[PDB]
């Protein structure tokens, strides 16, 4: 009796409250693909190699379509590709946008626009000598671009302003200010969906479209409430354009936070119970500091969430059985993944660094992050096999590329929390394309059994078809 | 052969009229998840531990997003989070709402607005010195906030008034009064769905939307009869926003009451026959005093209904086989649950109280309510097993987190009403994570059998995979 | 135990990064059709036979529906059918359009019209002697014709222009210039979908429809934000009208490139993981030069993509079990397919070339390309058949038509990368319609096996129903 | 083992290029009906009996609904029923339409209207004396009727004209000219769908609807952009209203030709690979002259296509397993079918002729065509049954009506191209209604086998339930 044991998502116990949680694979992505008796394998997340040296840590990224180039806010500078372009003050995540003639950064309550010629302007109210209207331009929270205009949200005042058409450095001459107003308050995030300006408050999401009215003083944008979503975002960067709408993290004004994808007037959950427990473990502070990103490679459509202790990745392409949430980490003791600000340009994916003044290029035939080996985990769900002796635990591993004959630590838990001794069995060998990763004699299963299957490598780990002989 | 006994929802006979009623789990919530040969388990409701001491029993709660904090009315005082920020009259349940400028409370037929600057105002007619209209303001029943306007309902006269845009303490200058008028009577409750003011009468629910009219005296709301729901609500607090619309308890004006949810112009019942009987056991009084509310955590989307003698919790996330109701109680003798007015703030769910001037914070590690142990029940449906001779009653109980090796009273019934002897079996023990809760020799089924499985603990109870060996 | 081995798509490993990839048939198209316990066969791509001598390598092709002919810009000359009708500058791929009065070619930023009466004009601004507007006509990127207007995109400036209705040599008198305006940049290509002008930038695709305005100065086209797709195309020639919309290769401005088909406001991916890896192997240069075409014959709806080192054909009529991709090549050492710019005229399909000044006509009873024998490759997915001996490896081939008894090399791999001994079996014989191609004794699968099944011929190859006896 | 062999569609090989092709039944229609263990039978196409003697071969047919009679243009005269009502000069197929006052024929580039009072008029420009508009009424290609107006096209110009409402012999006084205009060219055919004038060009099909405008000079018809099909037609007679939309043969401008049905802005292919190969067997000419028509009898929904060498019938009522194409022919040696221009009147279906100056009436109780015996084929798909030793080939035939005991040539192929020895089994008998057509001993299958089952009679042939015994 040969039984296949899935490894795309484990199952275990929480020793702090005795609940049943899922074990998420670490540094691995599930690729659904019929290889041999498997219908899907697991691939190690690609490794990072140093590419450029920047001024400091990474603070923002954006693919400027106008110049067809990637802009990075790394430290106290601003970069077009490799070359520095300007100086940016501040010490954290800064919003980014770009238009026909400039690249704008929202930072320090300011909208600072670096023009391609070399001059740096700042958004300010029109000079008083003009007869043009004046507004209380407070602190800039989030900026975005639509139809040749910069749209930015005032810090916690439910109001957003659009810049002038023929002067991006000043608001519109006559009508520039708009209110969401279908709510008590909140303007935490701003973005552009398709042709609507989307304003994510707390417990509300609003859509604004152009009126087309040309008379002076008339409002150009009109709120569309037929698209109103009754849920807000946790922080300014807890929003992202994922598939055809926005994936966001919900705000505690509407119950426990979760991860959602905007539909058509409604938001649908993406998080699982374990993911929601992970999110609830954070406070509203350090919940508001979370970041969200996307990648697209090898038909992998990944959405990443960075939180001060966990980097979670949700693969939209491998969730036919339910959401497939994996974890990313650096080192061997659950540190936070250093990669952040992933942008694909040319034919390479590049990322910033959370701790060092470098920029890496996410190479594929390795698994080490900046020449440092990493740790991969693959947990098997618990199952009841009372009084069953087990033998011949096999895993089909794609071998051949390795700088060393890397081993694997196999161990088995009998309660879901506590694991037994780790046996070392080789799973890769340099230029050996047939390896047969196998353990002959596993023990007897008293009540429960689950397997850990840990790997430490500098090389890619491809694993599929974990099978067991239960007799 | 082995047979798996469901525990989420049992069967029994009601001896008042010899009917077939349902037995609902007490203090247990059904969490649907494939653990091992189970596809779902049952977990104790999180315990309540003391957080704050207040002036009296809770009377109303809201999440002021303008001040991003939980506002609570305990006793005669008003609290913004923890600190007292006002005083409230009366002793019954009060309505709550909030806006940019103030936090409004509906109490004693008045709309009392506590402004954030420290001034307490009350909604009243404009002074006769104005050139503005005088409306016949009656007693305020329910209030809501929308688009920077407080909308309140006159007492039992079908009429509802909206406040003025720039003076919130007075009705609108020219058009502040509106009527349902597709009805003989009823303004029992008022709410805001998406941007529609929703007026719940008895035997009707009406939707009003902003007209956009600008001329003086023109109506600022128009009824949308395409969305009318032909069913009312029993009391003023017999409705809450559940999924994307409201869930309410229907009025005796449209047949026997039960729990409904607005669809799109229609209502779909949620209560099963047993919940319907429980509701029918109350008069129109003690039903108009019911208080509904919502809660959400770990994907659990609970709708909680407090009546004078019951607390019924409907889990929408685990209703794949039909509506899943459970009973919440305090003590060992079906005394009504003490927690009330749950709101999620920061990263914790805080709840008021019904009998003492305390506020608790819903700890998940424990199951005791203010250091008091609680009785948990789990009934198994009756089945016909003539001459079966059962053996090996097993339950997979998640153990490990406990303060004492708490036991479990297992008992069996043969007619569905009276239960036999209770045997104590250790269902848990501190710091052991492999227990095998099991009773070897169950009796012989003559005609019918059912099981009770009662637990009294200060620690969480997690039960799954109930099975028997029927031979 | 007779087992059937699918041929339409094999499986192997990429030894560079040790990841599982698909193996696609070389010069073989899968036709789904019930034949003999198979339901589908594999037929070689039609051969190319000399038709015409042209000026040089082909640069563009179109079907003049006005003249009911085929216009081919080969080398520096322009040919209507076989006879030269004009002279063309430049050396790269040129845009082509045609109308009731002329045939326009976009080349070197110019819109040169060759009219049917023997006159050559160039699109240019109106003479200043008139009062008609002078636009900033820059460099023409890509051109099209719709509703009696030549519309062309200005290179690198997000703007496009339409010619006048009464003189195709000049832009419109008053309203000739339009802008996408929903994007910081990108005007990579233009086209006509049904009656909309489609503008493909990077990260956006916009649709314009005629307003019907009559007065001067009013815009004659308005955008359609309802039909806009949030995805750009990589290159100017990376789009082709496939089924009822355009299939295109996306832009690095939206992540990794891949092949899409437009639906209604969204693009449905068509490439698989192996195709995406193949595309990513190129850079933005050598990606912006990929040329896409559409063929149609014998219920085959092919989409052909020419890249510097890959000619990938997607068969939309045989993609029931997932996308069906194959590869076309010339020679025996993975050189690129030489045919390009396929067009159906009369009852024959003609093709240009990439290396010689020739034009061929795609005969159906040969597989040779210009009297040169070609290499045809099939593949079988790896399967795990431990300790199993293979016998009677039989393949069904429709023989009879050949000028030689062509042989077939059969070989097997045990790891997916390195293939072993190649045995030659006579797979065809002239004027013999019953051959029974099979290999009696195959070896013993220790762990894995996969078969190569390579054919070199100057005659058509048909194969289906590969089966083994596994015992 | 008794195996049932389908007969409605065989399989074989094409010895020209060794490709698998369908074998379509000849002179046989597949009627889906549960007879007995068969669920469908095959009935010979009804024979033609002489009805009338006319001037020459038929050049047109129509059902004048105003006159309630069939108008046939045969030879050099126009016939109403069996009577002569005018002269038409020409040789090719003519277009026909009719109205309250006339029967119009498009012939020799002229719209000749034969009025029911006996006067022959011709559509031409208004006499110059009146102030009405003068148009460039060139040659006439396709004509039709709508709302009492004759609509015809101009040869190879994209323009088409409607006649005046009151004087049909002249175009409309003020607005009579319109253009398809959404295409470089193509006005190949005209027709009327429901209230829309349909213009089928090459590469586009356009729909025009009445505006109802009243002021002089205002356009009466406006294009409908939502109903446009991006597919052309090959010839002017390669279209016909089939069920509720148009059936047509595509043009070379949009790929290889195939048979399509108009949906809603899209065309759904109806031809198979074999039919498409047959279609490209012809040139652009010899396909421009194909004539499509429709037949409706016995719940049979036939779409008939006449070409120089084929007559293909697609039955839409018997296409539950894909398209059901069959072939009609005259004589015994693939001579093309002689019947043409079918029209049902009274209780009889009447057809003209392709070679003779006669008209027949499709008698159902015979299969002879003008008292000439006809040949019916019924091929069976190839199947592999290596070493089968088949016996007991039984065909269920409905006998009884015949003038002679017509026999049956049964033969078997072993390679799909070449058929072997033919045996004569007596298939019918006069007034014997219970026959059991059966052949006891059939051979031993080496690799492949298929059957021919050819019949030559003058009486109807009904064959169903072909079964064999394999052992």
């Amino acid at each position: 009796p040969i039984q296949q044991l899935p490894m795309m998502k484990g199952m275990g116990k929480d020793f702090k409250n005795a609940d049943y949680i899922d074990y998420l694979p670490v540094n691995m992505l599930a690729t659904p693909k019929e290889i041999l008796n498997s219908s899907g394998y697991l691939r190690s997340f690609p490794g990072i190699t140093k590419r450029y040296d920047m001024n400091g840590v990474s603070r923002g990224v954006e693919y400027n379509t106008a110049q067809n180039a990637v802009y990075r806010v790394c430290g106290g500078k601003l970069y077009k590709g490799e070359s520095e372009v300007g100086d940016v003050a501040g010490s954290g995540r800064v919003s980014m946008a770009h238009g026909r003639t400039s690249q704008a950064v929202g930072v320090n309550g300011q909208l600072v626009e670096y023009r391609y010629d070399g001059t740096v302007k700042t958004v300010s109210n029109w000079p008083a000598d003009s007869g043009f209207t004046q507004y209380e331009l407070g602190s800039v929270r989030d900026i975005t671009r639509l139809r040749g205009r910069y749209a930015w949200s005032k810090d916690g005042t439910d109001s957003w302003f659009i810049t002038d058409l023929e002067d991006e450095s000043h608001p519109d001459r006559y009508s520039a200010q708009y209110r969401a107003e279908s709510q008590p308050d909140g303007i935490i995030g701003i973005g552009t969906w398709r042709d609507f300006i989307v304003c994510f408050g707390s417990s509300t999401i609003e859509y604004f479209s152009l009126t087309g009215a040309t008379t002076a003083g008339a409002a150009l944008y009109v709120a569309q409430p037929s698209l109103m979503v009754q849920k807000g975002i946790a922080g300014t960067y807890c929003k992202t354009p994922f598939a055809d709408s926005y994936a966001f993290i919900s705000h505690p004004a509407t119950g426990a936070p979760s991860v959602y994808i905007i539909g058509s007037g409604q938001a649908s959950p993406i998080a699982t119970a374990s993911i929601e427990k992970i999110i609830r473990s954070y406070t509203a502070e350090e919940m508001a500091t979370g970041v969200m990103e996307t990648l697209r490679f090898d038909s992998h459509e990944l959405l990443i969430i960075h939180l001060p202790r966990h980097v979670l990745v949700y693969d939209a392409s491998s969730s036919q059985n339910g959401p497939q949430w994996c974890v990313l980490k650096t080192g061997l003791y659950d540190d936070v993944y250093r990669g952040v600000d992933f942008m694909y340009e040319g034919n390479q994916i590049t990322c910033g660094d959370k701790s060092e003044a470098v920029v890496g290029q996410l190479q594929f035939d390795i698994s080490s992050q900046y020449d440092k080996q990493q740790e991969h985990l693959l947990f098997t769900p618990l199952f009841k096999a009372d009084n069953a002796r087990c033998f011949d635990l096999e895993v089909e591993s794609s071998t051949g590329v390795a700088q060393y004959a890397d081993r694997l630590f196999l161990s088995a838990t009998t309660d879901g929390i506590n694991y037994g001794r780790e046996q070392m069995i080789e799973q890769n060998e340099p230029f050996v394309y047939d390896k047969r990763v196998l353990w002959k004699r596993v023990g007897r299963i008293r009540r429960l059994i689950g397997f850990k299957l840990r790997v430490i490598t500098k090389s890619p780990v491809t694993l599929s078809g974990c099978q067991i002989r239960l007799e």
